[PDB]
């Protein structure tokens, strides 16, 4: 619809990738330039989705990329950012390291700055556009309270941190909001064969990532029967406007969270074409950048 397409590759087809390649192709200013893999993952049958679609080991295969959607473990991400933007590519992630975004953001802001480049990081459900929604709030009552209440929902940072453990042949992790920003962790562990269940949660429950906070653990006879990637975010603060007391503000969203979090990666990679070079975070970008459409037309339907 637009003159020259955004080509746009996915790195990495685990779960935002798969959703990722139907945000694109609903995206009316992109076209899929193709999705690279590692070779380990070359070598498994071809997905069904994926026919008529270039599969290859590295960018370089695809032709012109404009953008780069990183749909990459988290600790695995910064690195493979730093290399794409070297090659003037735009990144767009979802990295979700809050303490670490400012050092990683300062890191890509050098790299997309010595090539030509625009890196936006953290650019995903929480942090992403709840950060926005965070931030605006802020400052429509700069006293006071926020609470981010991330509904029951899938950690798979922490499903896998349960998986290493001795003696869980499977496991799933969920994060679970018991009020005012605290939360309450549950496993649901399938054991190895064999292995008693009273010590595997003697295991967990002494593990650095659930010591000081209250977790719960069941053992289940197949955790991929509980599995399900919804989501719920609910934010609330009460604060002052100016000096008037008890402002209130509650924001919700139930979604299914890689949709979600790919569309917002598709939607940062449109505002990324539109950045002088440099990383940013999502609160540092006009929000109109990340809409498609004629700038007056956007601003009467939504002003
Ligand atoms: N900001 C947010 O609100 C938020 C929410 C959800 C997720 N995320 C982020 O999104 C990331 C991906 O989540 P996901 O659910 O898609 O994970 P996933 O299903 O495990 O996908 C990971 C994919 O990355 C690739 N990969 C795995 N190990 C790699 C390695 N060592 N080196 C290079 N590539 C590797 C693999 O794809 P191939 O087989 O094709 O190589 C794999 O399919 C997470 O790390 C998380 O940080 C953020």
């Amino acid at each position: 619809r637009t003159e020259r397409p955004i080509r746009v590759a996915i790195i990495g087809y685990g779960n935002i990738g798969q959703y990722a390649l139907q945000a694109v192709e609903e995206a009316p200013d992109m076209e899929l330039a193709g999705v690279v893999r590692r070779q380990s993952s070359l070598e498994k049958p071809l997905p069904r989705e994926l026919h008529g679609v270039s599969v290859v080991s590295d960018v370089s295969a695809l032709g012109q990329v404009d953008v780069a959607v990183l749909c990459t473990p988290t600790y695995e991400t910064p690195a493979i950012a730093k290399e794409l933007l070297a090659r003037g590519i735009h990144t767009i992630d979802s990295f979700d390291i809050h303490q670490e975004i400012v050092q990683v953001r300062h890191e890509l802001d050098e790299v997309a700055r010595a090539h030509q480049a625009v890196a936006i990081l953290a650019a995903g459900l929480l942090p992403g556009t709840c950060s926005m929604i965070r931030s605006i709030l802020e400052f429509m009552a700069p006293y006071g309270i926020t609470y981010t209440n991330v509904g029951p929902g899938m950690s798979m940072s922490a499903s896998v941190a349960v998986k290493a453990i001795e003696g869980v042949k499977d496991a799933l992790a969920l994060i679970i909001p018991i009020g005012t920003g605290l939360h309450r962790r549950m496993v649901y562990v399938e054991l190895e064969e064999g292995a008693d269940f009273a010590t595997v949660k003697e295991r967990i429950l002494q593990d650095p990532l659930f010591v000081h906070d209250e977790t719960h653990v069941l053992q289940v006879d197949d955790v991929k029967q509980l599995i399900d990637r919804g989501i719920a975010v609910r934010m609330e603060r009460k604060g002052v406007s100016g000096q008037t007391q008890n402002q209130l503000f509650t924001y919700e969203m139930r979604i299914n969270n890689p949709a979600l979090t790919s569309q917002v990666m598709i939607a940062s990679a449109r505002a990324a074409m539109r950045q002088k070079p440099g990383a940013y975070t999502m609160i540092e970008i006009p929000i109109i950048d990340f809409l498609y459409g004629d700038r007056d037309e956007l601003i009467r339907r939504l002003v």
